[PDB]
């Protein structure tokens, strides 16, 4: 049978993706029979492409690239369930002696995003300024994209920028691994809450091949190379999506 493309960011984990996701790759061969092949971008917007076009199978998206994947038919498979049963949600940072302790104080000062696709590192905050009838390019005084969260996080602690938006997770990790740089910044603002980042297919994948993936990921839990794929990333399981979870972004999608 044909080869079956599985599509991610490379810049969730530069140097270590195929390191984590190596075990679920083996998982899908084995459910479904098919060489699996990892297909990396930079950028949401060219996963989102290779998704329109059924240039792969599956991918693994973020909470806006979905809401916006949905409108070309990409179909959802699962959430991940991760340690902790985490919430998800947009920090927008700060250094604690910048003298900018909230959103508003951030008017006229630079500003990092992340992909322009991204929730938690764009759109939650674009979405924050149409209440006072602004964008980022008619509040901030520069804006700058990225493409990942710990180098917007960096840009603040260097004071390249004045804020930046990330994902709360990110943050919490950061702040672990690098506590001095953790130390130096605050949280002035944060984002509604939405759903864990899903997994799609294709528009163009069959039905058949449709439920057999979908059953694969619901059941991974339950089979061995399946807790061996869910332990490299950090998953408790995989369970169904909640369409409700991004009933924000779709909102926030309508106004820009």
């Amino acid at each position: 049978p044909g080869v079956f493309r599985v599509a991610v960011s490379s810049m969730i984990s530069p140097l270590e993706t195929m390191k984590g996701y190596g075990p679920v790759l083996s998982y899908i061969e084995q459910q479904t029979g098919r060489k699996v092949e990892l297909v990396q971008r930079r950028t949401y917007r060219e996963v989102n492409e290779l998704i329109r076009e059924n240039k792969i199978d599956l991918a693994f998206i973020c909470t806006y690239s979905f809401v916006e994947a949905e409108l070309f038919g990409a179909r959802p498979v699962a959430v991940p369930q991760v340690e902790g049963n985490p919430y998800y949600q947009a920090v927008v940072i700060t250094r604690r002696d910048s003298g900018i302790n909230s959103l508003e104080e951030l008017r006229n000062k630079r500003f990092a995003f992340t992909d322009p696709m991204s929730f938690s590192g764009h759109i939650a905050l674009r979405g924050e300024l149409v209440k006072v009838d602004r964008t980022p390019e008619t509040f901030f005084a520069s804006t700058f994209y990225t493409y990942s969260h710990d180098n917007s996080l960096r840009a603040v602690y260097d004071g390249i920028v004045d804020g930046a938006t990330i994902d709360s997770l990110v943050f919490r990790s950061s702040n672990i691994l690098y506590p001095e740089i953790g130390a130096a910044l605050q949280v002035v603002h944060v984002s509604p809450l939405v759903g864990a980042p899903p997994v799609v297919v294709s528009p163009g994948l069959s039905e058949e091949d449709y439920q057999l993936i979908r059953r694969a990921f619901l059941n991974m839990h339950n089979e061995p190379l399946g807790k061996q794929a869910l332990d490299t990333l950090f998953i408790d399981r995989f369970v169904m999506v909640n369409s409700g979870h991004y009933d924000y972004i779709r909102e926030i999608a309508g106004k820009i």
